[PDB]
DNA sequence: AAAAAAAAAAAAAAAAAAAAAAAAAAA
DNA sequence: TTTTTTTTTTTTTTTTTTTTTTTTTTT
């Protein structure tokens, strides 16, 4: 059944190129180069830790000698309420190294190690606001014993955390901020997306005033929820028969949400 | 390229002979010649611990003897929530021994144990508010034991850490304070910033009121967020083609960190 | 005084270079490039030891690049009945790096790595 | 260079098929099948661990399935004086699982759980010989525990041990011999060697009487010492300037080892 | 009414001894 | 062989701080 291949197609993830998603890549290159440290701040469902990964795929590291692997940019994403040594196991299991049985000091020294002997320009954490008070003295530490920059990727509870510390907040001052989907860049980025993700036999009529409108009212410019309703939507309508997605469909998803 | 090379040493760190750093200096030899323990007081960014690395590169320790090297200046930076053993492991450390495993007890014997064989005049100890105070009471007892004075370099908090122990406030009564840039001492520093560590082909005026109230704003007086500023503005300049730095190059800098 | 200085420099320490040490470090050379195990064997006051301890000065670890340094050649000098733990400590040690606590394994653990990481 | 590019070749590792191999790979087949421990004997530098690497590349890993890697073959190398903490945690690390920190006992209990849930339907132990005697007992064990076969694979160090144990020599009865080359198989041997590892411009013939005779002479039997000598001899001759191995250059090689 | 001072309950991190068993060694 | 002798290897009791939550008080 080609439609079982449709559906299995359509459970998937994919990327679809989009203008902040470029922009994040630039200015945390720059930062790179620079090698300054710097945080991020967005809201849930704008999809910031797919920019964070994919900038990842371009940089990811290749060694051809002899000589251990040589990473630029290391991307962790720590658990709920994630301590000092938890975090530290963190770096150095992604670097493939055996983790040494021991204290939290043994634990320092190691670390330092391991991102000593490789390259690690740039270090990108994910849901900062998860990660507990006591281990940014930590985080800082590194950034200043090494020429390492530090990306603290978080929503307005990483803004309320760094506040409370002078030094934190001193070392991250630069940042860069994202914001939501909005008319000419919605309906734009509605078209590309179902352009790249959808291969329906037949046009969705999403330019359509009356689907732009429910689809908008729906989503309120968050990428995270105009990604599901329009997959389920399509899920469903070829399920039923329908080539391309039709306007009692996508009323019907909206309304389970 | 020729502008790598340039930008290569505009990233590069280097020293800037300061009043500060003099007086600092000037004060240590006094204390470490009368033997006596004091604190050092000031804020992020001032530069003090550059300050300290840089009295310390003064005194090289020097042997002109078959009998092992005498060390007359020991600078150590604790790690977070430093320890007692964790102290006496960087004593032991900087200099040139090994310690096997044993006690806390062993620890401190074999710590004393090379203290007394090396000269250790005085001994510099960075960000004393991490230490425990358990730490604090064996460095009290380091200082008490033998003939070595000991300076806690420290931020604003520092009296309130020791203001919990009555005998460190009997011992380290004197203290010196490190202040802000202001005035005509940021501006003569800025002129020799722009002459001593900037490689810019054709001098940018900086001390002019256009381009001052810029580094005066971000800057606030701290030392590390303007010569942060001023390296970057060169990198960017240079990077653009240009042989002196411009109004907007400067100005965009600012607002971006 | 001029015979202080003269006495003080003959009871130093000189190298005079002689034909058996060229052919030791041409064979050494020729085994290094192979990959090749081999043994030196030879009476006492004979000097084989300042042969192989030049040998070393010959080819030095370049850490020029940021990354840490590649030495080529390690040379050791084990104690006394020295058990395995204390070879793997003295190989650590000379690379300048922490010997971590526990047991022959661990070291073993410990010793592969770091003699993976620089040239050996 | 071109002349460096075919010496990094000559300098690299091949894989021939024989007819021992072949023979090992049916009967270890056969074990498999049945699920019947055994062992192999076989002297030194007779490349019965090659033939076991190449066997275990005959199955890989099935992934095919939508939970665990089940993986039918697992093959590990102990250290020397390797004990049963050791040998557990090998066998761990091996299917891709997390070491959970413990007593012997909680490795026990683990290694068997992961035993479990992938296939395991052959363990092969590569130079037994250094295992501890202590740990054959554990060997044993699993094999009664769970319906797998133990290949031990050591030379004339196995039954000196195996044999201090009534318990152990009934586990382990069917044994193969893993002997030398001779004669005829010696010579067809040495032709498909001089084939296929000196893919070469001119012929050395090193099938004659004597070529034969100092390859013989030097090799005793031994494909292991035969490897030096061939490849080592072709980057000689190629480094000087021949393209075949003349007599007295191979004469020379086999005096130096 | 609505901010400020007060007893249980979980959870994480670290040496310092002691015994037993095995393996190698020396006359 | 008898004993020594060490050498690992493996298996075991005390100390301390930090949140949260909740219930009474006062103001
Ligand atoms: N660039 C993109 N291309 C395709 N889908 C995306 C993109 N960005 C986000 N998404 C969708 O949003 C979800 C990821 O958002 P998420 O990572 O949760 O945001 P954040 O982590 O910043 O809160 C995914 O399920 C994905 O389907
Ligand atoms: N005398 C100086 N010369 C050059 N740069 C300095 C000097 N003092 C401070 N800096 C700058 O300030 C930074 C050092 O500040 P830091 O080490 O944090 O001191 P502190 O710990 O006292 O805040 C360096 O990056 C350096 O560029
Ligand atoms: N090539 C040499 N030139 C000068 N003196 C030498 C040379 N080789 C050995 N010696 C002398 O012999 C001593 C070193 O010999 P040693 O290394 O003990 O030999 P081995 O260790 O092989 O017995 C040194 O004290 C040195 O004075
Ligand atoms: N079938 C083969 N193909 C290629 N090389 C082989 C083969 N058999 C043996 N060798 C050579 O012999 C060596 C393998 O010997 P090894 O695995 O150490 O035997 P063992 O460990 O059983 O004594 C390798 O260096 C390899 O070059």
């Amino acid at each position: 059944e080609w439609l079982q291949a449709e559906i299995a197609r359509l459970k998937g993830k994919s990327i679809v190129p989009l203008q902040q998603v470029k922009t994040l890549h630039d200015w945390l290159d720059g930062k790179r180069k620079a090698r300054k440290s710097c945080r991020v701040v967005g809201e849930s469902r704008t999809g910031k830790t797919v920019a964070c990964d994919a900038y990842r795929y371009r940089h990811k590291p290749q060694q051809e000698a002899g000589r251990p692997p040589t990473v630029p940019v290391v991307y962790i994403r720590p658990h709920q309420k994630c301590g000092p040594k938890d975090l530290f196991k963190k770096i150095t299991e992604y670097l493939k190294y055996r983790v040494t049985k021991g204290t939290v000091s043994d634990f320092r020294d190691r670390t330092i190690e391991v991102l000593k002997g490789c390259g690690v320009e740039m270090l990108i954490i994910d849901e900062a606001d998860r990660l507990k008070p006591e281990t940014f003295a930590d985080v800082r530490d590194i950034a200043e014993d090494l020429g390492i920059a530090v990306v603290l990727v978080g929503t307005d509870r990483l803004d309320a955390v760094i506040k409370r510390d002078e030094q934190v907040l001193e070392r991250f001052r630069a940042h860069l901020r994202f914001g939501k989907l909005s008319g000419e860049d919605f309906k734009n980025t509605v078209e590309m997306w179902e352009q790249m993700v959808l291969k329906l036999p037949v046009s969705s009529n999403l330019k359509s005033k009356e689907m732009l409108r429910i689809l908008t009212s729906a989503t309120e410019g968050y990428i995270g929820r105009l990604d599901e309703i329009l997959r389920e939507a399509a899920i469903r309508s070829l399920s039923r028969g329908l080539k391309k997605i039709d306007k009692a469909v996508l009323q019907e998803v909206a309304k389970e949400y």
